[PDB]
């Protein structure tokens, strides 16, 4: 996601974590503010472009070698690669937090988890084709961009009505009520099924596989001819919106559950 989506995921998670989990996270981050998760949710995206952080660029995605839109699927060992991936980073950083939450690696680990659980829920971060859709040029509201950029940025910002932290908090609040009492309320108990703190690979693969299905069902089902030649701010936006909103909600709800597990510090 772009910044807006990450911060939204973060604020959603803030709305669900146990108070003890809040305290655990704040102390790790050295951030006692009311935006403790959202404040750090974008760091990994600028860090990866620094000298020191370059190693972490591949941790943002898993390049699924499938065949969309007619066949989708992700496979850890096939797709991750020898320099790491979103799944491997979830395992690494979760384990740092479980083993050494008071160590010097905890701060970046938590920032990584917050960010990467959001990226896993962006369907094109679970897809190899054209560099996760970066190589698919499209028109959006009369401006040339690419398919990855519109899923990360153009469509979520359009839906949220902007890009600031305040806009992210309001959007998170809207999706949070959808979870608690609204249209996701019946489905959200199933959103944390199979969650296992002792198996980060399996757990984060569930989530990556969930997002990846939408590559076939939603992202690319119109066919590449259509995507190449149609302004995607119209009917494409209209059908995409409920899909990326549910995935942002799920990322926030699942991040919260994962953080509660981490903070529980199980033997
Ligand atoms: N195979 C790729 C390559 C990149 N990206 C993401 C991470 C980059 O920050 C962004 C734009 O290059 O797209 C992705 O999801 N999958
Ligand atoms: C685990 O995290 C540390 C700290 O960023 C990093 O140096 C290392 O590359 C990671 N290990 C694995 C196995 O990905
Ligand atoms: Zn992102
Ligand atoms: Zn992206
Ligand atoms: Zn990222």
């Amino acid at each position: 996601w772009g910044n807006l989506g990450h911060e939204t995921v973060a604020y959603i998670a803030q709305s669900f974590v146990a108070s003890s989990t809040e305290s655990f996270c704040q102390n790790i981050l050295g951030d006692d503010s009311t935006s403790y998760l959202a404040n750090v949710a974008t760091w990994a995206d600028t860090y990866k472009y620094t000298d020191a952080g370059e190693f972490s660029k591949p941790y943002h995605f898993i390049d699924a070698q499938d065949n969309p839109p007619q066949s989708c699927g992700v496979d850890y060992d096939r797709d991750c690669g020898s320099a790491g991936c979103s799944i491997s980073a979830i395992q690494n950083y979760t384990n740092i937090l479980l083993e050494s939450p008071n160590g010097s690696e905890a701060l970046n680990a938590l920032k990584f988890v917050v960010h990467i659980i959001g990226d896993i829920h962006q369907p094109l971060h679970d897809e190899n084709l054209e560099a996760g859709g970066n190589g698919i040029d499209v028109t959006y509201d009369g401006e040339t961009t690419n398919l990855h950029h519109i899923w990360d940025t153009n469509m979520p910002e359009e839906a949220a009505g902007g890009y600031s932290l305040s806009v992210a908090k309001t959007y998170a609040d809207l999706l949070t009520e959808r979870i608690k009492t609204g249209t996701y309320s019946s489905k959200k108990d199933s959103w944390t099924d199979g969650i296992d703190i002792k198996d980060p690979v399996s757990t984060s693969m569930i989530w990556a596989a969930d997002a990846n299905t939408y590559v076939c069902s939603t992202v690319l089902d119109d066919g590449l001819a259509y995507i190449n030649s149609t302004d995607l701010s119209g009917e494409y936006y209209d059908k995409s919106q409920p899909v990326f909103e549910e995935l942002i909600a799920k990322a926030g709800y699942r991040l919260a559950a994962w953080l509660d597990l981490i903070a529980s510090q199980p033997s």
